[PDB]
């Protein structure tokens, strides 16, 4: 929310500001935490004007350092984003926290893409049904982008079908480094239209397919990491949910029950921590949907059981 | 889809031609479906005019974001491909939706070699029915293609026989290697007619005898992950609706987890996670074969009546 | 084929076919389809040198794409070797087609044995007459195996009886491993001799006490793939028709109530497949006993009234 128009004063010249911010950094929030060589990693960045920026983003930090007390303003301000249905959102203490990355984990037939599809209808609305009064960042790296699930829970939710269908912008991922440079063609577009989604799917998938082998499995999640920290940099910069969905490993040299690991973390790697949630989402009888956080900093664990009902979750 | 006699535009250097399908790449789009990581690690290509290759074909396609609105407009023309009889086509919402992939199961005698006869020869049926476009490549992983089947079909859909057999181009796969490079090359075949179905026969079929199993399962599924990945860039690369006809394994029941566990999906959750739709062709008396959908993203679970008789999928 | 005559120069060196030569590559069919892995545990020349072997091979034999009308062309010259009793003939249109596998399981007293002896019989006629003009490899590995049903067809169909025995080519399993080892020899005596008939006699038979138990031998059922996998080899290479047999294991199962006697075919979906057709024989009444037909891509559900008299099979 804070781009070069608030930090160009007291010496800031213009030239090199845009190309600084051409890579992704147009928020000044991003120069602010911005590794030094980072700063100069831009091709034109002058390094006196780097150095000066060192001062002068450094001053426009603005939280540079806080006490505890604060981290209850930081929250309360959470609207909780409702899952959807009754007990999905009744269990835990709120939907989705703003700015909580999160993590899905299920095998097919689950309706990991239709949580997400009725998420993205409940954020274009006013608090009226816990929205974000905002757009959708559509990151479908499958090809499952459904918008007429979208405009079929617009129907129960009884809003419209044109701004609900327009709203959310896909963002069609065929490889890697552009999902990863299409996020920050987003982060060039969130500082004048606000957002609270950024709806990503089977994000992991295209890293998996591509970085193949064994040792280019650390490639794997290198490149996981430059996409996964700059979605907690910009789950920061607003309180936007950034909600993921991830595969299945299913541990081979695992058995025993229980203990055979069903469906082992695809993101086990940086991710293990990064994920605030960690729901479990499991077919169980008939459409039930049954899913458990493994990790979830404000809750210990529980068990919550949704059905894919003909117009998105239901309870 | 863009030619690749097209990309010459910033002086592309002369022989960047077949270095660059190398790699299959046969369309301009087809790089602008690959990552950086491929053309650096292609030989010969090294590097373009300052990564001309990553920031073209970027002008030339929409990669960036549009909308729903606009998607819907585009989901207009989705090709369901009629499914021969008229029960399954109610089920399917039409038929096979284009820009996705489809799946099978049923082993023993279920109907997934005939259906896939009846879809490729209605599939060649123009663009104002269920037809839209055909001459669709049908992957033969086991050898089980009749062409007898077309006959039998084109006189039930009123299609010229001799028309029917020149259409469909047909192949014949006998390892994992030759399974992947049929498409690369299919990339070359499509490129200067009209396709629109891919149907790759006794999918995961080959995988299952050249990868023994446990100590060879992580090649196994790593070499499924990049079929499903470049099958995918290929649906996404041409518009084709691509039908997968997948085996089964009955012995999940191995343990005796609990009654009625006879059957599940053979490929494993590498392409569970892949395949958009998922269908299910179990068999009863005579004909009467019953359709499930375990999971498709457009349409609920269903269950119709399919009876392939002399004349292809009827009832 | 061709006997690795024209591998056998373009530059290629004998030093790799004399390594090749250890694991059954008798001809150039087997190395073209034969995947990486495969030829690069041959420890002698396996590394690009053997990637180009693939290439040659691939540029040796007829594999790329295809019009449905070539294939059309090349179904009207299929042997189809005439069975004996013309019940089976009207059945399968002809015959035993040759080119794939054509499993027939059934029971004690059913008739399968009875039906290769005859069939063996027959491959010898000439191709106009209803035979195929060539050779067998009866593999018995149970010791059915009797002449003298030899001796009582020849006079049957005119022959001379001699030469019924001098081409009728025996072995004889005695374990699960010595079925590839005679396979694999098998492929050199048809690289000499033109072979058109691979009956196995009981070839999931061996397996059911060699290979005994769950999880006492899981590698059952991966023994079995590799094995009809080489079947699948051979029948591309020589067009040979391999008429497996099958026994069959009772539905203990609570349903026994179920007709068609509690039937079940012994080996699971990995023997189902691989098969073309399933003929699935029955004690009908005495002399006249019932030939139904089970999966099979084309061939609808039909029976036949096939009498197994001292002459052989008749009416
Ligand atoms: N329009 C619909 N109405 C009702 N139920 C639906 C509808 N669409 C899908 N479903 C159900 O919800 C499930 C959604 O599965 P989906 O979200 O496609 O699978 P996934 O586990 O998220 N992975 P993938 O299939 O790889 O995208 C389906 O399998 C159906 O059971
Ligand atoms: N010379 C003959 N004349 C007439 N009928 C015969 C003659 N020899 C055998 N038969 C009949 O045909 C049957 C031949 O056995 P067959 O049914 O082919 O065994 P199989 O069940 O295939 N062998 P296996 O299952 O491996 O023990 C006999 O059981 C008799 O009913
Ligand atoms: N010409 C035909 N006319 C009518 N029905 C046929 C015809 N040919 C085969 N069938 C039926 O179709 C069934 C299934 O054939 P197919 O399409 O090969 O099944 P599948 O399950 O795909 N076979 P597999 O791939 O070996 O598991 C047969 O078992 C017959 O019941
Ligand atoms: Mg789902
Ligand atoms: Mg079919
Ligand atoms: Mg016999």
């Amino acid at each position: 929310p804070q781009p070069i128009s608030r930090l160009e004063q007291c010496g800031i010249n213009a030239n090199d500001v845009k190309k600084l911010e051409e890579a992704g950094y147009h928020t000044v929030e991003a120069v602010a935490y911005a590794p030094k060589k980072e700063l100069i990693n831009i091709k034109g960045i002058s390094e006196a004007k780097a150095d000066k920026i060192l001062t002068e983003a450094a001053k426009l930090v603005p939280m540079g350092f806080t006490t505890a007390t604060e981290f209850h303003q930081r929250r309360s301000e959470i609207i909780q984003i409702t899952t959807g249905s009754k007990e999905l959102d009744k269990l835990l203490q709120g939907g989705i926290e703003t700015g909580s990355i999160t993590e899905m984990f299920g095998e097919f037939r689950t309706g990991k893409t239709q949580i997400c599809h009725t998420l993205a209808v409940t954020c274009q609305l006013p608090i009226d049904r816990g929205g974000g009064e905002g757009k959708a960042m559509y990151i479908d790296t499958e090809g499952t982008f459904r918008p007429e699930r979208l405009l079929a829970v617009a129907e129960r939710y009884g809003l419209s079908g044109s701004d609900v269908l327009d709203n959310v912008a896909y963002a069609r991922g065929f490889n890697t480094d552009h999902q990863t440079q299409l996020l920050y063609q987003a982060e060039d577009m969130m500082v004048e239209s606000r957002y609270a989604l950024l709806i990503v799917d089977s994000a992991t998938a295209l890293y998996r397919t591509d970085y193949s082998g064994r040792g280019e499995l650390s490639a794997r999640q290198m490149h996981l990491a430059r996409f996964l920290r700059m979605l907690l940099r910009l789950a920061d910069e607003f309180g936007v949910a950034v909600v993921i969905t991830n595969q299945v490993v299913a541990q081979v040299d695992g058995a025993a029950m229980f203990a055979a690991d069903p469906k082992k973390p695809i993101g086990g790697n940086i991710i293990a921590h990064a994920s605030t949630t960690r729901l479990y989402l499991r077919k169980g009888r008939g459409e039930t949907r049954i899913c458990k956080i493994y990790d979830s900093p404000c809750l210990p664990e529980a068990e919550a059981m949704f059905a894919i009902n003909a117009d998105g979750v239901g309870d």
